[PDB]
């Protein structure tokens, strides 16, 4: 499985050799199949590039292109400014490598520059990598979109190159297209569209030259989009294209309002303006990749670009403003400066996880966007961080050599612990010197390529300038954040006031066997307050110190971690624990509303790990009875999913309703009243999520009032089909729990609104709500839709799957579904995620005989394998023997619990 390494041509990376300065490509898509029935791109190029250092054989990356020879060879060398070019040998194609190989007869020059023209075809093929093709529905046309998806390592796939970031040149790209498409690229055209005098119906668009950039940014698009644009004051053009339909009803309107000051925020933040003539924002109906930050022609998935206030929720225009703020923020931090080698991706993507918070909150200041980061990427990457499984943020750049192995880099390890370490970061200095650092980093490293340590190096940098003093260097606090994996559990004991730290794992009885420099002893900063009021800032350097800001006597307590900005877990002496509880039960406000969350998050987390009485985490959700903000309410309801998935097909799930009913009924009441009988909706963002969960926690736990507005309003809207009366923020909730207390009727109603579904927003609510039937045949028949590509699209089979799976009556019918043919599903489905079905159906595995069912399982399906979703089976396996365990431990106490906090 290994080729002869002492060739170069056999090494996944490229010699130091030829570096390259310009390119020029042409490329033409055919929109129609040819005789084999295959959709063809035809292309040419040129790359010009610079000899460092005297070599008999030119390298470049060349993935399933076909090559038409011309005079006698694969490629034609030429000199410049009087270089003379060696004879080329021969050449060959390396596959594993993805190589096209030029063997010279002779050496090129160091200094010398020389360039290669290649003539070529491709197939514009179905896969969403390199150039190619993406389809859609426009009523019953057939509509066919030529688009690009180079991340990582695709651009070699549209035309020869020097395939890896640190490679960076400028390109000339020019665009031959069908007469009435727009060609869209990085920059913008040189001029009009012209007839291709070969054949006019065909058009060419030539773009204007890009500036030193990666290959990986590059985007190339035709297609029959429309757009909206506005020009911004600064010059920068701002467009966004979309369906025709779909922007003639203005539904790219939202994201053309948030462009703009989203831009200025990150001009200002970053201290250099927008290096780049315009930007474009295109949405298409397909796009797994969610989003991808191309200079210039940034690509969404339509469903997070495209706004239709009149149908779309709160959160759908939470997601818009979120994801165009993170894929901007590239457009500098990453497109600008880009990293040296993809084993830094964690830097880049964490960066702009982070500001994405940052950017939206700018175009929406009244939602306080910034403090859900901590449900959303803190709380979701600790879940993974705190398993012996995990993986260090930085990787040793020898380590990343294949296409397969920079793909495992695109994780939550990367996104959202690169976010939270960041964010650590740029909280311990403070932000404005964190900005400083930015500043003399994007201006150093502008048109170039780095390293993690050179962004260490500049904010150091800041750090001295404004005397700001730390315990150690920058360099020596983040590298114990990014050189070895998991993050700490600091305890407190307030009666001595000693910090303890040591490694956090989710399962007590977790085997880490990953060594660490450190031993998993971290340097922590931590803020406090105490009664309300925040202490003087602490450093935790060892593993235990102590320091009476930690201190308490009488009726005072502390709390650690404020706004949850480190990255840790905090845990308490049981003193400590009773007071906080007890300022919950007075005046829960006292506590700031993300340490509420953190609260019970800790509390439940630590419970799993066995660090805490399972019933003081229960007891930490006691205030809720009379909490109405969301977070707090969102952290309870996410850890108590856990045992909604162990418990929700036992005894011990009544008394679990029954206290979740308890709890709610009075926030219900409360939101009854304060929108007027559900007249109107909050003004705050948060207040708007609080509601809504309110709703949705009110009718799965069985208050009635609830359960009869929800089908009251079904039912109005059954009558009035074309005047839907349920507000798009409760549309989800509505919808589930209608068809869940109804029959045939609602879903057949629900599914032709579906079918006939324009708008991608709602056709998503309403594929998961048909899930929500609580009779076993329509569930069934509705398994077997999910696998039809004329029911449901492919790339909504999994999610349609998993959402009858969260059904407790979907769970052991699509259980069955996967140990029955899961040979047919393997084969027959790409991109199918076995990986997420794995989890789906497993999670609520929590028996020696559904253990037994899983291990015979994967016994079953041996010589043929799991491919992506054998990493997920394994985890299975693990999480369900901890299930097993957990579930026999606490089963008691649990059911004992709930049924004493139910009256
Ligand atoms: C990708 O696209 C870029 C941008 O268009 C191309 O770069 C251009 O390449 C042109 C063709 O070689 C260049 O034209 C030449 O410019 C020479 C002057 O060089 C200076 O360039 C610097 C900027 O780098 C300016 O500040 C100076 O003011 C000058 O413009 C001329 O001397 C040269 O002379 C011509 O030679 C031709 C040869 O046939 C004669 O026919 C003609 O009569 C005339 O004597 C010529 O005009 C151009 O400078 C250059 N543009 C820039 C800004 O770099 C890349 O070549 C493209 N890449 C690929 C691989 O195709
Ligand atoms: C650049 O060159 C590469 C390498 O040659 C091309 O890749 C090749 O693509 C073809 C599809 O055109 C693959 O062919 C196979 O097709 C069969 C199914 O179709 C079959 O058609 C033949 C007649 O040609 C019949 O005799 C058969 O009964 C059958 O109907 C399918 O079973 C295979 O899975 C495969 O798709 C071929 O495998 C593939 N070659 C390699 C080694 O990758 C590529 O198309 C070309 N690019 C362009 C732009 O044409
Ligand atoms: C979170 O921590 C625990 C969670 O359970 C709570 O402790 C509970 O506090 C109440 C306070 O009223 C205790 O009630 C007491 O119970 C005794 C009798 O003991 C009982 O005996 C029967 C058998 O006869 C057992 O089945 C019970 O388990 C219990 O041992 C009774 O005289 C009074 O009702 C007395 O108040 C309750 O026992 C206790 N739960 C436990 C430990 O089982 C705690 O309050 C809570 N903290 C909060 C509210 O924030
Ligand atoms: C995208 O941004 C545009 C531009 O701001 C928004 O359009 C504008 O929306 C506002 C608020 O509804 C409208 O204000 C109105 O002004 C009139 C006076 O002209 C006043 O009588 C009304 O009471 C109201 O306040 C304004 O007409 C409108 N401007 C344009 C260009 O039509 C738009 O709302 C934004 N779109 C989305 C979905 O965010
Ligand atoms: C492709 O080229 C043709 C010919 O230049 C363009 O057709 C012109 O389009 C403009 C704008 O719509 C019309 O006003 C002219 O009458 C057309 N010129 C003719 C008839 O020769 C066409 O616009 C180009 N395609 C694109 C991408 O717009
Ligand atoms: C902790 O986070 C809270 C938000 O959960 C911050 O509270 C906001 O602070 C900003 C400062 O500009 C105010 O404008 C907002 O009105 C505050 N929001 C609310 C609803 O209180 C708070 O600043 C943070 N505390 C610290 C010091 O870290
Ligand atoms: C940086 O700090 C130094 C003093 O430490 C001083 O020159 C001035 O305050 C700042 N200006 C720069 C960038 O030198
Ligand atoms: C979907 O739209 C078509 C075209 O108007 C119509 O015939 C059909 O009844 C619609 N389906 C339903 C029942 O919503
Ligand atoms: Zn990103």
């Amino acid at each position: 499985t290994t080729l002869d390494q002492s060739k170069a041509w056999n090494r996944y990376r490229l010699p130091n050799t030829l570096k390259p300065d310009s390119y020029r490509v042409t490329l033409r898509p055919y929109l129609t199949p040819n005789d084999r029935g295959l959709y063809v791109f035809k292309g040419s190029s040129t790359v010009r590039f610079t000899c460092k250092e005297a070599t008999d054989v030119i390298i470049i990356h060349s993935k399933k292109l076909n090559y038409t020879l011309s005079q006698g060879h694969r490629v034609v060398l030429r000199g410049v400014g009087g270089s003379q070019p060696p004879d080329i040998d021969k050449t060959e194609l390396v596959e594993p490598t993805e190589y096209l190989v030029v063997h010279l007869k002779g050496s090129l020059v160091k200094d010398s520059q020389y360039e290669m023209d290649s003539e070529f075809e491709g197939e514009l093929a179905d896969d969403l990598a390199g150039f190619y093709r993406s389809e859609y529905m426009e009523g019953n046309v057939r509509k066919v979109v030529a688009t690009t998806q180079m991340q990582a390592a695709d651009a070699r796939k549209s035309f020869p190159c020097f395939d890896e970031p640190a490679m960076k040149a400028e390109f000339n790209i020019t665009l031959i297209h069908p007469k009435d498409l727009t060609a869209l690229s990085n920059m913008l055209p040189k001029g009009p569209s012209t007839p291709l005098p070969e054949d006019p119906n065909w058009n060419v668009t030539e773009f204007h030259t890009t500036p030193k950039m990666s290959t990986y940014l590059l985007a190339f698009i035709v297609s029959e989009f429309d757009y909206v644009e506005k020009q911004a004051s600064n010059g920068v053009l701002i467009r966004i294209w979309a369906r025709p339909s779909a922007i003639a009803a203005g539904h790219g309107d939202y994201a053309l309002n948030v462009t703009g000051p989203i831009l200025n925020f990150f001009a200002g933040h970053y201290d250099t303006p927008y290096p780049l003539p315009k930007s474009d924002q295109i949405g298409l109906p397909d796009f797994n990749a969610g989003a991808m930050e191309n200079w210039g022609l940034v690509t969404y998935r339509e469903n997070s670009l495209l706004f239709d206030p009149l149908s779309s929720s709160s959160s759908n225009k939470e997601r818009v403003v979120t994801v165009i703020a993170h894929e901007l923020a590239h457009q500098w931090f990453g497109n600008l400066v880009t990293i040296e080698w993809w084993n830094d991706l964690w830097l880049n993507e964490g960066f702009a996880s982070y500001v994405e918070y940052l950017g939206a909150d700018y175009a929406e200041p009244t939602w306080n966007l910034k403090d859900l980061m901590v449900l959303n990427d803190v709380y979701r990457v600790m879940a993974v961080d705190a398993l012996a499984s995990s993986h260090p943020l930085s990787t040793p750049a020898s380590e990343i050599n294949t296409p397969a192995q920079i793909s495992e880099l695109f994780d939550a390890i990367s996104y959202s612990k690169g976010a939270s370490v960041l964010r650590m970061l740029s909280s311990f200095l403070s932000e404005d010197v964190f900005k400083q650092g930015l500043a003399s980093y994007l201006h150093t490293f502008a048109y170039q390529n780095t390293i993690y340590l050179n962004l260490w190096d500049h904010l150091q940098e800041a750090v001295n300038n404004r005397s700001i003093q730390l315990p150690t260097t920058v360099r020596d606090i983040m590298n114990r954040w990014t050189l070895q994996m998991g993050f700490p559990v600091i305890t407190v004991d307030t009666s001595t006031g000693t910090l303890s730290q040591e490694h956090f794992l989710l399962d007590p009885d977790s085997n880490v066997t990953r060594p660490s420099e450190f031993n998993y002893v971290w340097i922590v900063p931590i803020t406090s307050i105490r009664d309300g009021r925040q202490q003087q800032d602490y450093w935790l350097i060892d593993v235990r110190a102590q320091n009476d800001l930690f201190s308490t006597s009488g009726n005072e307590w502390v709390l650690l971690n404020l706004n949850v900005t480190g990255y840790y877990r905090v845990n308490y002496d049981e003193e400590n624990w009773r007071k906080i509880q007890t300022q919950l039960q007075r005046d829960h406000s006292a506590i700031p509303v993300i340490n509420r969350a953190q609260i019970i998050n800790d509390a439940f987390n630590l419970a799993s790990a066995h660090k805490v009485p399972v019933t003081l985490a229960l007891n930490n959700t006691l205030f809720l009875i009379e909490e109405r903000q969301y977070m707090p309410w969102e952290a309870a309801l996410s850890s108590l999913s856990y045992f909604k998935l162990m418990f929700d097909r036992s005894e011990v799930y009544g008394p679990m309703k029954n206290y979740l009913k308890k709890q709610v009924t009075p926030l219900f009441i409360h939101f009854r009243n304060n929108t007027n009988n559900w007249r109107e909706i909050p003004e705050n963002l948060m207040d708007q999520y609080s509601e809504v969960n309110a709703i949705s926690t009110a009718c799965s736990n069985g208050v009635p009032e609830c359960e009869e507005m929800v089908s009251g309003l079904f039912k109005q809207w059954m009558e009035n089909p074309n005047n839907n009366p349920i507000h798009p923020n409760l549309r989800s909730t509505v919808y589930c729990n209608a068809i869940a207390q109804g029959g045939e009727e609602e879903w057949d109603f629900a599914w032709e609104q579906f079918r006939n579904a324009t708008l991608v927003n709602e056709a998503d609510k309403l594929r998961a709500a048909l899930a929500c039937s609580k009779e076993l045949w329509i569930l069934n028949r509705y398994l077997s839709y999910t696998l039809n590509p004329d029911l449901i699209r492919k790339q909504d089979a999994t999610s349609t799957i998993i959402s009858i799976t969260n059904n407790v009556i979907g769970q052991g019918l699509v259980w069955d579904f996967v140990q029955s043919n899961w040979k047919k599903l393997f084969n027959d489905y790409g991109s199918f995620s076995f990986s997420n079905l794995i989890q789906a159906v497993t999670r609520r595995f929590s028996t020696e005989y559904e253990l037994q069912q899983l291990e015979q399982f994967k016994k079953d399906n041996e010589e043929t394998g799991f491919g992506s979703g054998t990493r997920a089976l394994e985890q299975a396996l693990e999480k369900t023997k901890a299930n097993i365990k957990w579930v026999k431990e606490n089963k008691e106490v649990v059911l004992q619990w709930f049924t004493e906090n139910s009256k």
